[PDB]
């Protein structure tokens, strides 16, 4: 059944509650970001109100086919009133089109639902730095000490430094990048920009990525795998059995690939650096794991906390055993009695 941690109190709202049929007393489901895990269920045939960002809503009328009279797309940034509730979408600095939902309840309680993010300090210049919330439904995905990753800005720049070697060094090298959902543009879009060329994809990820409002989007990605050196393809086929494959397929034009997985966090996250990372290699192959993230690292996600200071805490991720949640709910007791609220 529907669990308490998507629903809303006092109203009649669910959060990325898509999988469970008609939750008895829902009258407007609203969807954070399109990832699978959370708009799992949704399809042609559903007759409810969605209530989403306008990205997201692009998404599920051309990859879904949702009918257009059950979207509902919301401007971010603006105070808009659904079913008699006012309520605020704020960008989630996750994937395009992700948000954090404001609800002001008719009682005065003020409900922050960050669907999934990765916390930033700009976030406490936003709307949420006008008025107190009292209860956050949190993404956890990463709430243990061990999860330190570095900023994105400093990953995309080793990820432009190797390419740009590679391929200055062999004209003849093609750079690969995995990808298997929305997020993490930036890693191939950036590769693909310092060697002047387009990202080539199939025409699904084509279709995916013109859905997203990217500025000057026809110049950068194509169809056209031939006329590209940047290739995407599914993460399943990022290893050197499907990569020698691939490579066949481009008919002699190269003798070498450097391909990028941008994972989330990995174990060396503990011990190494990100300026020491090295590839795994066999043949003419080599693979970077690139630790790309777009949920908070525990550091940011502690920050967050304690300059929101909430009177209680909803964990949305690792909530299934007990150990998980006694160990989020020693944490968030921590953060509290340190920063005094
Ligand atoms: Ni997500």
């Amino acid at each position: 059944t529907c669990p308490f941690y998507k629903k809303i109190p006092g109203t009649g709202f669910t959060v990325d509650a898509f999988q469970y049929g008609v939750v008895e007393g829902c009258t407007a489901y609203f969807l954070t970001h399109f990832h699978s895990d959370h708009y799992a269920g949704l399809s042609k045939h559903f007759t409810f109100p969605v209530y989403c960002s306008e990205i997201t809503g692009n998404l599920l009328k051309n990859k879904l086919h949702v009918q257009e009279q059950y979207i509902h797309p919301l401007p971010l940034d603006t105070e808009c009133i659904v079913n008699g509730v006012k309520v605020v979408l704020l960008d989630a600095n996750h994937c395009p089109g992700a948000v954090m939902i404001l609800f002001y309840l008719p009682n005065g309680t003020v409900i922050l639902h960050t669907g999934d993010f990765r916390a930033d300090p700009s976030m406490e210049r936003s709307l949420l730095a006008d008025q107190k919330v009292h209860m956050l439904y949190l993404d956890t995905t990463y709430c243990s000490p061990e999860y330190t990753f570095p900023s994105q800005q400093e990953v995309i720049r080793f990820a432009i430094n190797t390419a740009f070697e590679a391929v200055t060094l062999n004209p003849h090298a093609l750079v690969v990048c995995g990808t298997y959902s929305i997020g993490k543009e930036k890693v191939f879009l950036a590769i693909a920009d310092v060697l002047g060329s387009k990202v080539g994809m199939s025409q699904e990820k084509y279709k995916t990525l013109q859905c997203l409002n990217i500025p000057e989007i026809n110049s950068l990605i194509t169809t056209d795998m031939c006329s590209s050196l940047v290739h995407l393809l599914p993460m399943m086929q990022i290893n050197f059995k499907g990569l020698q494959s691939h490579l066949k397929k481009c008919g002699g034009k190269y003798n070498q690939i450097l391909a990028f997985r941008p994972t989330g966090w990995t174990h060396s996250n503990k011990f190494t650096r990100i300026a020491d990372v090295i590839p795994q290699t066999k043949g003419n192959i080599s693979i970077y794991g690139i630790p790309y993230s777009e949920h908070s690292s525990y550091l940011e996600m502690k920050r967050f906390v304690q300059w929101l200071k909430p009177q209680k805490i909803i964990p949305t991720v690792n909530v299934g055993t007990w150990k998980s949640r006694s160990t989020m709910e020693k944490y968030f007791r921590e953060w509290k009695l340190e920063a005094g609220y």
